[PDB]
C-alpha cells in the first residue's frame, strides 16, 4: 500500500515522522520540524566536490610508508569506503518508503546523495595512492574483519526493509504465506525502525569519528594532508547527519510526534544501550587490526580505544542513554583542530 | 723491552711510525707526516662537551615513539656505546706501545680521548631518556647480536696487544715458555697491526657512518633532535678518526715509511679484503636486527643496506682496495646535510 503519490488531501503538519500517509506533494514552505530544513539547508550549503581536492602528494607519502603503517592508513580508507557504501544506499531504500512529512523525505534523500560525495571522494582517494585500486575494492567484501561489520550493520536495513515491505503487501495482522504463519505488527516495524536509527547513530556518530581520529593522526604527522582536506569535509557532513539521527530518535522517544512510540523506545531501551555498547566493543577490537603489526607516532591501539569510550560516552547521552564507560576526558584533543567548522559544530562537545 | 723513556738520542724524523726506538722526548716543532699534527690541531680545535647539547625533549620524543621505533633507536644506541667503548680504550692500549714518531703517539693519545667524549655523550643521552639506564648498560655486554659484533672487533686489538707484549718481553725468534713454542715474529706482528688498522678503519669509516644514518633518519622525522646534534660532532670528530687511520694504513703499504710493510701489505691484501666484506655484511645483518619488527619513514633494511654497499665501495678504494659491491649512486643524499662540517669534510667523497 505505498503510493508514490497519495491521493488524499492530508495535513502534512499532524503527520507522524514515521508510518503515516506517504507524502503528495512536497512543499517546503512549511514544516512540523523545522531542524529538518536546516539540516537540508546546510548541507546544501556544504556541497563540496572531491576533484577540489589535490590528492597527488598523497601516493607519494602512501609509498613511503611502513608496510604496516600502509595496513594502518588501507585498512581505514576500507573500512569508511565500506560504510558510506552503505550509508549511499540504504537511507533511501530503508527511510523513504515511511516517511509522511515533506522535509523529513528530503532530508533523507539529500542525506544520501552526500553519501554519494563521500563515496566518490574515496575512490578519488584510492585511485591516486595505490597502482591497483580493484584489490583494494574487493578487498572491501572479502576482508575477514570488515565483512564482520558489514554484515552486522546491513542486518538493521535490511530487517527493517523486509518488515517494510510485508507491511505495505499485507497490512497489519496474522497472514498465510505458502503456508506459513506471518505477523505483521506495526509495532513490531516501529521497534526495527526505531533499533534501525539507534545503529545508523551509532555509525555516524561513533564508528566513523574513530576512522576520523585515524586519518587526522596522519595529518598530524604531514603526512596523507590531501586525504585529510577530504576527512575534514566529510566529517562536516557526519555532524549533519548524526545531528539528523539525534532528533528523529529523541523526537520518537519523547512521546510527541507518536505516544506509541515513546513506549517501544522505553521497551527497547536496553537493547539500544547494548547495541551502542556492541558497536563500542566492535571499533575496540578494529583498533586492534589496525595496530596488529605495529603502531605509529601519536596513535596506537591503547590511545584509539579511549577515544572510543570517550565519543561514546559522549554520543549515548544525547541519544538519552546510560554511560556505559568512566567518565574520561578527551585522550586526543588534537582531533579538535580537524574537527571544526564554523557554520556546524563537528567536534563532539 | 718497551721503555717509558728510551735513553737513546734519535732522530725522530728518520724513525718509522711503529715499531722503532719508543718516543723519548714529546715535541711538535717538527715532524716527519704532518697530517697527525694537523689531525691533533683539528680534533683540538672541535673540542666539545656533551652537556653542552639539550636532550631534553628527546624523552618525550623516546616515549612517544612505537615500540619497534624505539627498538631502533635503542638499538643502535647501544651500538654506537659498544664501538666507542671499545675505541676509547683500545687505540691507547694497543698502539701505543708499539710508536716510535712523537706526532703519532699525540695524535693517538688525542684520538683516544675524544672517543671517551663521545662515550660520555652516550651516557648523557642515555639518561635523559630512559627511566633505568642500568637496563640499557646491561644489555651492551649481553645482547646476542651485539656481542657477535663486540668479539669480532676486540680480538683485532687483543691479538695485536698480546702478541706486542710477546715482541717487548721475548724479542725476536723461537722461544720456550713452560714447555711450549713460541714464535715471535716481528713480521707477523706488523702484519697483525696491518690487520687490526684495517679493522678499525672500517670500524670507523663503514660501521659508525651506518649508524649516523639511522641517528639523523629520526632527525628527517623531527624527532630526537637532540640526540641528532650530538651524533653530528662525534661525525665531525669520526671524520678525523678515519683520516688518521686511512693514512696510517696508506703510508704502511706504500713501502715510504717501511719497505717490509708495503710486502706484508700485499701479502694480506685479500684478507684486508675479505676483512672490509666481512664488515659490510655483517652491517647488512645489523639492518636486518633494527628492522625486524618493521621500519619507518624514510630508512629500512633494503635503504640502509644500499648505504653500506655505497659507503664501503667509497672507503675501500680510499685504501686501495678492490671494490666489492656494484657502483652505486648515494641512496640517501639527505644524510649530507647532517655530515658536514666548514672545518673538515665529515661527507664521504
Amino acid at each position: 500500500a505505498y503510493t508514490t503519490f497519495s491521493q488524499t488531501k492530508n495535513d502534512q503538519l499532524k503527520e507522524p515522522m514515521f508510518f503515516g500517509q506517504p507524502v503528495n506533494v512536497a512543499r517546503y514552505d512549511q514544516q512540523k520540524y523545522d531542524i529538518f530544513e536546516k539540516l537540508i539547508e546546510k548541507q546544501l550549503s556544504f556541497f563540496w566536490r572531491p576533484e577540489e581536492v589535490d590528492v597527488s602528494r598523497d601516493r607519494i607519502d602512501y609509498q613511503a610508508l611502513p608496510e604496516h603503517e600502509k595496513h594502518i592508513f588501507i585498512s581505514n580508507l576500507k573500512y569508511q569506503t565500506l560504510l558510506d557504501s552503505i550509508q549511499g544506499r540504504s537511507p533511501n531504500v530503508a527511510l523513504l518508503p515511511l516517511i509522511s512529512i515533506p522535509e523529513l523525505e528530503t532530508w533523507v534523500e539529500t542525506w544520501a546523495f552526500s553519501e554519494t560525495i563521500h563515496s566518490r571522494s574515496y575512490t578519488h582517494i584510492i585511485r591516486n595512492i595505490v597502482n591497483d585500486p580493484s584489490v583494494v575494492f574487493d578487498d572491501i567484501v572479502t576482508n575477514e574483519q570488515i565483512q564482520k561489520r558489514a554484515e552486522g550493520i546491513s542486518s538493521y536495513y535490511d530487517e527493517l526493509i523486509e518488515m517494510t515491505s510485508y507491511w505495505h503487501l499485507l497490512g497489519e495482522g496474522t497472514h498465510t504465506v505458502n503456508g506459513k504463519t506471518v505477523t505483521v505488527s506495526l509495532r513490531e516495524l516501529k521497534k526495527k525502525l526505531y533499533l534501525c536509527l539507534m545503529s545508523v547513530n551509532a555509525l555516524e556518530a561513533i564508528r566513523f569519528y574513530v576512522s576520523f581520529a585515524c586519518s587526522f593522526a596522519f595529518a598530524e604527522r604531514e603526512l596523507m594532508e590531501g586525504n585529510a582536506k577530504i576527512i575534514r569535509l566529510i566529517a562536516r557532513d557526519e555532524a549533519l547527519h548524526l545531528t539528523g539521527t539525534q532528533h528523529m530518535l529523541n523526537l520518537l522517544r519523547s512521546g510527541a510526534d507518536d505516544p506509541e512510540m515513546a513506549e517501544i523506545a522505553e521497551e527497547c531501551k536496553q537493547e539500544c544501550y547494548d547495541l551502542f555498547v556492541q558497536a563500542a566493543q566492535q571499533e575496540k577490537d578494529w583498533a586492534d587490526y589496525l595496530f596488529r603489526d605495529g603502531s605509529m607516532i601519536g596513535l596506537n591501539k591503547d590511545i584509539l580505544c579511549q577515544y572510543v569510550e570517550y565519543i561514546t560516552n559522549i554520543r549515548m547521552q544525547a541519544v538519552g542513554l546510560d554511560l556505559p564507560f568512566q567518565t574520561r576526558s578527551n585522550p586526543i584533543p588534537w582531533i579538535n583542530t580537524w574537527l571544526v567548522s564554523d557554520n556546524v559544530q563537528v567536534a563532539p562537545q
